[PDB]
């Protein structure tokens, strides 16, 4: 249904709301949802655990499956998989894990993946775990991605601090 209220519009294309997006997802009923993914699709932190968590664990296992045959993903890469009870499908993104030492520059690859997908209900790609600067992160996306994404973060002060970062 992509019903998603309460959505500030910060570009023709990109919209962003204070939220958790476990909870989006079962109030918007999108066709995609975007998983923070790694490139093992091991969901146990961050963003993934908790999309996982609300499957109760069948994002896991049909992970572990679909690995076992097809192998890892790249950073900067995607796939498509089930979106179980949240959504029609999951696209499976790997942002760069800066934290790790990954090249920041693939976070443009990463929002890429979003332009195969007319909408999407998705986190800040390479945030938490990931270490890189949500600041940055709102940039790559508003740069690089022309479909239409609607960005759930979870934080209140991190939600105020990109909207006013935005408004600049
Ligand atoms: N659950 C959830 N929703 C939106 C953004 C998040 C960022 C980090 C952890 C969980 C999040």
């Amino acid at each position: 249904v992509n019903s998603f209220s309460g959505y500030l519009k910060l570009t023709d294309n990109v919209y962003i709301k204070n939220a958790d997006i476990v909870e989006e997802a079962k109030k918007v009923k999108p066709t995609v949802v975007v998983n923070a993914a790694n490139v093992y699709l091991k969901h146990g932190g961050g963003v993934a655990g908790a999309l996982n968590k609300a499957t109760n664990n069948a994002m896991q296992v049909e992970s572990d499956d679909y690995i076992a045959t097809n192998g890892p993903l790249k950073v900067g890469g995607s796939c498509v998989l089930s979106g179980h009870n949240l959504a029609k499908h999951c696209l499976h993104v790997v942002g760069p894990n800066v934290n790790k030492g990954e090249d920041i520059q693939l976070l443009k690859s990463a929002y890429e993946n979003f332009n195969q997908h007319e909408v999407l209900l998705a986190p800040l790609l390479s945030a938490g775990i990931f270490g890189a600067d949500p600041i940055h992160s709102l940039r790559v996306c508003v740069d690089t991605v022309r479909t239409n994404v609607y960005l759930a973060v979870f934080d209140k002060n991190l939600y105020d601090k990109l909207v006013s970062s935005f408004l600049e």
